[PDB]
């Protein structure tokens, strides 16, 4: 086993999550079975209690574990599947050892937070890094730990102590620390004193740093690096600069130009880890897929405009997984992406009574879009705008994907505007009216990776061509409310055909509309399973249809 | 896009530790501080939120006091040091409230002054602008007093020398372009000698093309060297500050081992007509700050005094020459003291007020504003 | 936006009247002539549409011969004056076809010469540039032979005189600025 801990910061907004998700990617190019752990200093047990307004979207794992965003960034960069244990939190570990007290397992000793709770952290990291994460049950070679918060805090405090002991309870040369740090620029001069005042605290809290990964606004001066290597004890080759480049998928290749694999190969003796040619050649092939997709980003010019239609579009992190899946689908089509933020409530005609500028800008963005996405919203208060965009996408022939709530407004749209029931309703919203035309029903939660089976006649469905025509699809779910299955025999007659269903047959999970270029609902969330080299099939479908050449993508899949 | 108050909270921890307790928290953010940013700094530092002053950039540094005055800082310091208990006369207090109105007036004049004046600052090391910080600041005072907005033209003097045409023509043209564009010219008391021929050519230009001129320290000395080479007709005449062990007879300077600090300059008797003496209020003695090892060779003065280069001011012994003004030019002055250092934001240094007035036009109207 | 061939058709009427008969109709339009504009000029003048040459602006006046050569004007004049019947030696003809390649070369050199040279032309009446037409044209020949693109800096000489500083400082600075900027002086 080996560990690399990514850590530090003068400030908590500094962006450690790319250097974690990008260090682990570079180590996966050596062919190593890499894994990752997030530490979050917040008290939440797991993210399911905190709304998407409050620091971004509610992620989903194979377990159903509603979790921190930063798990998702490692899953999509590293190709790995994570579990709800990979998110260490102050909530979890304190709830764990305090529940263990009432169980009695410390034999009625004191449960001081030094010794015993820092021992539970060091045990948890050693459990979790041995859980398998790739397509086979082989245990990881290297674990990347992202230490949330900063080193020099009061929510960080048990973790930085636990990791001082863990620098020895796992031997040095099986552990390395990467310290992210701030180097401000003021009046044209690079200021390395915030960094030198977090190297003092790092040595004090007891870890010793290996890298000094500065988030400067610039290239670091040769004299700036020379002084950081005088005040921190690292050699000047190790003072990596992580400055902005044309997209975040380039960041691994900047770190590779900055020798970071050659340093980590030495500093963790990675030549002593046992690897097969099936490991190593997969490693060096994955490097060439990353060099190819970044070269394709560097000279892709032909734009594709996708309208993302929903509430809270000013909080873009409320959709981080939706955005990132369109970026993967974009780079695979070799069309450059623009996403058009349509704040759905502005499409509703009553907006014309409040501000006409909003009513025109939103319908302008929607009309300009080469493809349309209803992105699995939350709450109900924007729903009429999401219905109008689904009417537009059906009648104007524009490519369409409905995710989760998106499948459900598509059924509501089709009921109101093709089946001809204008009172038909989201039972998710208009409940205590008790009306008969209910497009949905509550069936109290359903979460995690679940099996979707294709219905028998489905051969013609573009969505089934995009899934490689395989009879079952494994994808991640969230929904309380599902389509009322007593309308399905009507929709099945009117050309709205339910391509895929749950294994009991009673629950509807995919539809495709007959006789449209690409119009799909998926009631699972296709966002979360997308990887940077394997875009999620419904999202690859949307960005292909909007680019043209949907047929040529269907060959690239099925060959 | 987020304001980060953790560098500040990691210097309030150290402040309390080293044992002083803070009163104000004067942030140098790129922005206005958010009301929520101030509220959190007032939660982690113990100051109340009214005291978390923001010191962001404004149209010139002479506005900064009035931003701090909008941010209650006199009302806070009057309380927190009990300044009402200090004994003051009306001659103190009314000078206080009058000086405030001079600062409100000169900042209002900066806010709507538009008519530019371009001053060429001609010397070595112009990429190191802090090597001239007092020179720049004195021109800003003189500017705001004339009510003309300032541009200073940085002429890296060695580029004016014809040999630059053999090395890079772009430098030779840009430097002579900036010098030719200037409404007034300044030789700013340089250091060392290696740019001196460019400073002589700018002094030739300023004499023959009639452009307003001030030579400070070395500037007076290159003006004497220029005048010797180009009006008296000794082309071998030299800075003894540079060309020493040649031992030549036409020495424009001599070493006399240092001379520093505030010294008395007395005007020579006939001086009544001199614009520089009008700018000093016609007062018989001037007190100003000096630095020079080398001074004009006093055995050339009787020639220059005959040719219209008249030494308006001298040291109290008579033997040392400290000011000249050239007869029959709109404004052409050497001062061998440094006039920069004595300028105040409400009292610009008289030779520098002369230069920025001559370059603006209305040098006569400034001479009334002084002498009334 | 419409090309108006009635001023032309009202000078073809007068031409026939005063008694000469035209061969070419060399229009100074602001544009390329439309194919329908040429077809109507060839309906009202008696020339065939190939002969309605257009003489529009191009990157320098030394290109104009080669526009007329693209517009068949040697092939037309060789026919319409029977120039094959004029006696020529190879010392005539090969000097002819060599001079054509010197003109194709110097126009190709103008098409991709970029490195500027600034010459100050210092004198009175510079607002009347035709008062110096031969001076300007000789610098253009010298320019194209050096393969540097020309800018001429018009210095109205009286502005360099120090008394101008008493009348308008802007003139005194602009003129000395142009003179100081010049790579050469005339
Ligand atoms: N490979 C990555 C990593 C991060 N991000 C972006 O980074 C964001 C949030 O910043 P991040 O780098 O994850 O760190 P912070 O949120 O600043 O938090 P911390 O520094 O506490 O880790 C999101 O907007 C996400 O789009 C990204 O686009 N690609
Ligand atoms: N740990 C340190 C670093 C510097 N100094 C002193 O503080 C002075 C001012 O600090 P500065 O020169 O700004 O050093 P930097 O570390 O570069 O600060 P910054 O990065 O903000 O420019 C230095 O000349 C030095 O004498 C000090 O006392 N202790
Ligand atoms: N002295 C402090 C301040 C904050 N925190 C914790 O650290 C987390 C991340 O710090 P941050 O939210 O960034 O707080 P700020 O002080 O604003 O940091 P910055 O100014 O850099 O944004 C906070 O949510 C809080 O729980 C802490 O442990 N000790
Ligand atoms: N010699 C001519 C030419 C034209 N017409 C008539 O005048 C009308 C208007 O002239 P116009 O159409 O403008 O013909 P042009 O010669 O093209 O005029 P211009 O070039 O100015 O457009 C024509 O429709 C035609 O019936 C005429 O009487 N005598
Ligand atoms: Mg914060
Ligand atoms: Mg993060």
């Amino acid at each position: 086993m080996k560990y690399v801990v990514v850590s530090g910061g003068v400030i908590s907004g500094i962006g450690k999550g790319v250097l974690a998700s990008s260090t682990g990617m570079l180590l996966k190019t050596l062919g190593l079975k890499v894994t990752s752990i997030k530490i979050d200093p917040y008290m939440n047990i797991d993210a399911g209690t905190m709304s998407p307004l409050e620091h971004g979207e509610c992620f989903v794992l194979d377990d159903g574990g509603e979790t921190d965003l930063d798990l998702g960034n490692y899953e999509r960069y590293l190709g790995i599947t994570l579990s709800r244990d990979h998110n260490i939190t102050t909530g979890k570990i304190y709830s764990h050892v305090i529940s263990r007290e009432r169980r009695g397992d410390y034999l009625g000793k004191t449960v001081q937070i030094v010794p015993h709770l820092t021992n539970a952290i060091q045990d948890w990291i050693q459990r979790v890094s041995k859980i398998p994460v790739d397509d086979t049950g082989l245990e990881p070679d290297v674990c990347i730990i992202e230490l949330g918060g900063t080193v020099g805090d009061i929510e960080s405090a048990p973790f930085v102590e636990a990791l001082r002991q863990f620098q020895f309870e796992v031997g040095r040369e099986n552990f390395a620390l990467i310290h992210v740090s701030l180097v401000p620029v003021i009046h044209g001069e690079q200021k390395t004193k915030p960094t030198q005042a977090a190297i003092k605290d790092l040595r004090s809290l007891g870890l010793i740093p290996d890298m000094i990964a500065c988030r400067c606004s610039e290239e670091l001066n040769r004299s700036t690096i020379d002084k950081i290597a005088m005040f921190c004890h690292v050699g000047p080759e190790q003072v990596v600069n992580v400055h902005d480049v044309n997209s975040t998928y380039h960041v691994p290749l900047l770190l590779l130009k900055q020798h970071m694999i050659d340093y980590l190969h030495s500093r963790l003796k990675l030549g002593e880890v046992p690897l097969t040619l099936e490991d190593k050649e997969r490693g060096s092939q994955l490097l060439t897929n990353w060099e190819n997709m970044t070269k394709n980003l560097d000279d892709s010019d032909d734009v594709v405009k996708i309208a993302l239609v929903g509430k809270y579009t000013n909080l873009k992190d409320s959709y981080l997984s939706v955005t990132k899946s369109l970026e993967h689908a974009s780079m695979k089509c070799r069309r450059q992406l623009e996403i058009l933020w349509v704040e759905a409530s502005n499409l509703e005609p009553e907006t014309q009574e409040v501000d006409k500028n909003k009513f025109h800008d939103s319908w302008n963005k929607l009309s300009s879009a080469d493809g349309i996405l209803v992105p699995g919203g939350f709450g109900t208060r924007g729903i009429e705008g999401m219905i109008l965009a689904a009417k537009w996408a059906r009648e104007s022939g524009v490519p369409f994907l409905g995710v989760c709530l998106g499948l459900q407004v598509a059924a509501i749209e089709f009921a109101r505007n093709v089946i001809g029931r204008p009172n038909s309703s989201s039972t998710e919203f208009l409940d205590e009216t008790l009306l008969a035309p209910e497009d949905q029903v509550v069936i109290t939660m359903r979460l995690g990776l679940r099996p979707t089976i294709f219905q028998p006649n489905s051969e013609w469905s573009n969505i089934r061509k995009l899934y490689g025509e395989v009879n079952e699809v494994h994808e991640r779910h969230r929904h309380r409310y599902e389509i009322n299955p007593k309308i399905v025999n009507d929709m099945e007659s009117r050309g709205f055909i339910f391509v895929g269903k749950d294994e009991t047959g009673q629950r509807c999970e995919i539809f495709e509309l007959k006789g449209h270029p690409y119009y799909v609902g998926t009631q699972y969330h296709p966002e979360y399973t997308s990887k940077v080299l394997e875009p999620s099939r419904p999202f690859w479908g949307l960005v292909a249809a909007a680019s043209g050449t949907l047929g040529e993508v269907i060959k690239d899949i099925n060959l």
